[PDB]
């Protein structure tokens, strides 16, 4: 049969597809385990199938039940980072389009790489423990024995016993609660999933956690320390989905929940269905940076209702996603601002590529997995390559909206399905067949099978970013003479995007001698702002710059919170700077049981500890 899947060691979709999963599990705190059963429902493609096969990571299995029976099952040997295949011999021979249910009690390990287990300390209410789950890409497999592909999509319904101080949450929509029979210090919370998603969507929490209801379809949660404040960061996101569903269709999956993840949380954001993850950081206080969350809103069309059915065509989903994304911002701020966005996504594609090498293979937009593990293989080349593929298509085809009617029904050709880079490019063909003659002027192997830079940049309007060039070439050829010419107004009209985009230009070029940075300061004052991309880029500026004043700051903000993205740049420029490397190896010394794992460990080997 055709193999769709190489990081999958599970039957493919072509012989059996799993139509739907009952998950029926216990959360230990104590254990850190889940147990319980998984029931799939599992449909054959094929006449006389007797056997079927599993991914399965660090699991051990009690049994596997059908039609009342226990029945036979292996396991095999290991594959490296793909887990181990289990086997399962059906007690029938089932025929094309036949069904099965297949009941595995399973548990997971303690040290399952899908599941993140915190301790109170690494919380905000530092009395209760945390889980959250993090499948993507390969990791469901570590959770429960699945068909772990995004070439098979299912739905689901859940069970989770929890202890009664604590909640579940899942990307699903809430069925309810009751007290667990079989145990009265626990509670049960049910989930169900009627939209079928891959499994790298399957999503738990379990924490102390409350809500507060901000939209007609949306309640944000959090720890009882974060819930109020994100409430009011978060409030207009039901405006963002109306503007979503506005551009790329309706939003088929009914809730629209937040979960405001707790201050270790090293990542961004996550796009579970119907509970998006963000990350704290985006707590500005002024909502400078709500329309972050607008990438996870547009995933709900572009990777979770048409999905890659690879992870060798993941660009499909994050570009496509990157494109809807900054038309939801050009509607909110004008084309200018998308055009502003899109060209510092230009930026990030060259820093990428640099940073790779324009040889490497992951540069590509297509790229070839086979024996490397997805669950490492991302970068901002998906996101930003393929946005700029899309763009630069826009442009060639007619423009944004008529390009948005292509998104439009590109959405509706291929939802619930999964498809390929093919797919993409046919249905391309067939939508635009009136142009064929301009898009066979495309260079397809260059865009999509070659590495490094695009072969062609599209046209960037420069309104807003010019704004931020002239200002940024004004301090850097600047001297002592000239340091008095600086004033307040020179920020008087410059977005808080535009400020974050003057500080990633100026300390594209530091060190700044520090009578500047001193009087940046005094005019500009940005130690004041609390917006974390535009503290985080000034605080690196004045490191680098060997600023004594900054060091205390940095040092908060690096301990404050665990995004990578902020807290290891920062240690990394307080141990280079030779004044507060002392200072910064014992500041993590004193916070390193507080951080999310990765983020003390990654740490505490840039720190040489
Ligand atoms: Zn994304």
């Amino acid at each position: 049969p055709e193999i769709v899947d190489t990081c999958s060691l599970a039957s493919p979709a072509s012989v059996c597809r799993t139509k739907h999963l009952h998950l029926r599990c216990s959360v230990d705190f104590t254990r850190r385990t889940l147990t319980g059963t998984a029931a799939l429902t599992v449909q054959s493609q094929e006449d006389n199938l007797r056997s079927l096969v599993l991914d399965t990571k660090d699991l051990t299995i009690e049994k596997v039940v059908i039609n009342g029976q226990e029945v036979k099952y292996a396991l095999g040997e290991r594959q490296s980072y793909k887990g181990s295949p289990m086997e399962i011999s059906l007690p029938i021979a089932l025929s094309k389009n036949q069904e099965i249910v297949i009941e595995i009690s399973f548990e997971t390990s303690p040290k399952s790489s899908a599941l993140q287990w915190l301790t109170p300390e690494q919380t905000s209410g530092k009395e209760h423990p945390y889980l959250f789950s993090q499948c993507q890409a390969i990791h469901c497999r570590a959770i429960l024995p699945c068909q772990d592909t995004p070439s098979v999509k299912l739905t689901y319904t859940a069970e989770v016993s929890v202890p009664k101080e604590l909640v579940a949450l899942m990307s699903a929509i809430r069925d309810g609660e009751t007290p667990d029979p079989e145990d009265p210090s626990r509670k049960i919370y049910k989930f169900i999933q009627k939209v079928p998603i891959p499994c790298y969507l399957i999503a738990l929490v379990v924490g102390a956690l409350e809500s507060r209801q901000i939209g007609p379809r949306t309640l944000v949660w959090s720890e009882k320390e974060q819930v109020e404040k994100s409430a009011y960061e978060f409030s207009e996101t039901e405006s963002m989905l109306k503007i979503a569903e506005d551009l790329g269709g309706p939003y088929v999956w009914g809730q629209y929940d937040l979960l405001v993840l707790p201050p270790s949380f090293p990542y961004g954001g996550m796009e579970n269905p119907c509970l998006t993850f963000v990350t704290p950081t985006l707590l500005a206080g002024d909502k400078s940076l709500s329309n972050v969350i607008a990438h996870e809103i547009s995933h709900s069309w572009t990777g979770n209702l048409v999905t890659n059915k690879t992870w060798d065509h993941f660009w499909l989903n994050e570009g496509h996603t990157v494109y809807l994304e900054r038309h939801i911002c050009g509607r909110l701020f004008g084309e200018k601002f998308r055009h502003f966005n899109a060209l510092g996504g230009w930026g990030e594609l060259q820093n990428s590529v640099k940073t790779f090498g324009e040889t490497h293979p992951f540069t590509k937009l297509v790229v070839d997995l086979t024996d490397i593990d997805p669950n490492v293989a991302y970068s901002s080349v998906p996101y930003e390559k393929g946005f700029a593929l899309l763009f630069y298509l826009e442009q060639l085809l007619g423009g944004p909206e008529i390009f948005l009617g292509f998104l439009k029904a590109y959405v509706e050709k291929f939802s619930y399905k999964s498809i390929t880079t093919d797919d993409w490019k046919d249905f391309l063909y067939s939508y635009f067949k009136d142009k064929v003659d301009v898009l066979n002027q495309v260079d397809w192997n260059a865009w999509l099978y070659s590495p490094g830079l695009p072969p062609i940049k599209p046209n960037y309007d420069m309104t807003l970013t010019n704004a931020c060039i002239a200002l940024s070439q004004r301090w850097i050829t600047a001297k002592e003479d000239d340091l008095n010419s600086f004033n307040a107004t020179d920020l008087k009209d410059l977005s808080s995007h535009q400020l974050n985009e003057f500080l990633a230009q100026t300390l594209q070029r530091a060190p700044l001698p520090l009578g500047h940075i001193k009087r940046m300061q005094e005019v500009y004052n940005f130690n004041a702002i609390n917006n974390s991309e535009i503290r985080f880029r000034w605080l690196r500026l004045c490191i680098q710059s060997k600023w004594e004043d900054a060091i205390p700051l940095a040092l908060k903000m690096a301990t404050e919170q665990g995004r990578m993205k902020f807290t290891r740049p920062l240690f990394k420029d307080l141990a280079a700077f030779d004044k507060s490397h002392d200072q910064a190896v014992r500041t993590y010394q004193e916070h390193k049981a507080s951080m999310h794992p990765v983020t003390a460990m990654l740490v505490g080997k840039d720190l040489k500890v």
